[PDB]
């Protein structure tokens, strides 16, 4: 049912430095992840530009995002191309191993965390705040499958069997115990408007 | 030989907006030029990572800047996945039509068209400061086009007979006359340093 992987070794060693390193500025965590959501859009977009069927999964494109108090969890859920097994396992569909040897000359060189996403590897910024990581995806060439990873070197995939959602990608942030401010409505409304105010898709934020 | 094609209503308007508006900050069409190329390098490499011939057809990966104060031409090359003849004629690989709607709803809000990027169709600042622009493009799954316009409402599309390239995507800029400022390897140099530092491909000035 689970398969185990070990991430390549440059993966690792970013997921420790993002772990381990001080560094205040987590909130940019979302902005990473709904502008990952906003390409995935963008590529199901493009791809009923010239065969409408694609979206025979769902015609709707948009963003929600999800607040669990009780689960302590943000969820992040998006109606975009989604991905296959094997976009899963190399890197959830990123250039990951270059772009964190660009990423690591960039930090050496004076840049700092904020810029991740200039190098492809935005998603593991999750894990600025998140204990947990668990994504579930779907793509029309494929069957539902759910991602997951604590760190420590490894991650799992699994055929999900659970919720079908039809088309998509769904990121759930199992938050670390001092991380629950990205749970409160004022905060998220506060970052969405702040570093993803010029997002082509709507953006739900739903309430409790 | 050659077949004529009307640009969408809404790309023609953004093409406009960007010729008529008065707007200083010119320099910006490199940063998003090369940052084109950068997505579209990243796609190649994404691909050969689970099948390598993919690379059959030039496994450097780059970008070259060609300035030509004769011609009046600033070339940039990348050896990145290139584009179809479909590619080229929708909107040269975007999801333009509803870009350029997100983007004059955020020129309404306040923003400035140094953020085009942002809504995916940053290629067309191109016309910042370029009265005429050539597109050349080679995609391991077709053959050789030269896109072309010089606004106006319409583009050209044409199988390419000319130079072989192998793999990529050549941006011909025939500059405007008053803007062959683009064309000093100081000033270049100056653009690159500022706006384009954390590319992750290697980025040649060739010199005159
Ligand atoms: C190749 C076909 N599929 C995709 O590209 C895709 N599908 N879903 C996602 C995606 C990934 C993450 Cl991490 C996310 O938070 C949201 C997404 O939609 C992606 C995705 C994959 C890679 C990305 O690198 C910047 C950004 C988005
Ligand atoms: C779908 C397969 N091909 C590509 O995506 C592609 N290939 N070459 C380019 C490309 C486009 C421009 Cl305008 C450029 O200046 C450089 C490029 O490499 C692109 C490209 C297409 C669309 C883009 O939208 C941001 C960015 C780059």
């Amino acid at each position: 049912e689970v398969e185990t992987f070990a991430f390549q070794a440059e993966i690792a060693q970013l997921m420790s430095l993002i772990i381990n390193t001080f560094y205040s500025n987590k909130e940019i965590f979302l902005r990473e992840l709904i502008s990952n959501s906003s390409d995935a859009l963008d590529k199901i977009r493009y791809e009923s530009l010239t065969d409408p069927s694609k979206l025979d999964s769902g015609k709707e494109l948009h963003i929600n995002l999800i607040p669990n108090k009780q689960d302590r969890t943000l969820t992040i859920v998006d109606t975009g191309i989604g991905m296959t097994k094997a976009d899963l396992i190399n890197n959830l569909g990123t250039i990951a191993k270059s772009g964190t040897k660009a990423f690591m000359e960039a930090l050496q060189a004076g840049a700092d965390i904020s810029m991740i996403g200039q190098f492809g590897v935005g998603f593991y910024s999750a894990y600025l705040v998140a204990e947990k990581v668990t994504v579930i995806t779907k793509h029309n060439d494929d069957e539902q499958y759910a991602w997951e990873s604590s760190a420590g070197g490894s991650f799992t995939v699994r055929t999900d069997t659970g919720e079908p959602m039809g088309r998509g990608t769904k990121v759930i942030l199992h938050l670390k115990e001092d991380q629950t401010e990205y749970l409160e409505e004022r905060r998220i409304k506060e970052i969405v408007k702040k570093h993803s105010q010029f997002i082509g898709y709507p953006i739900t934020l739903f309430v409790e």
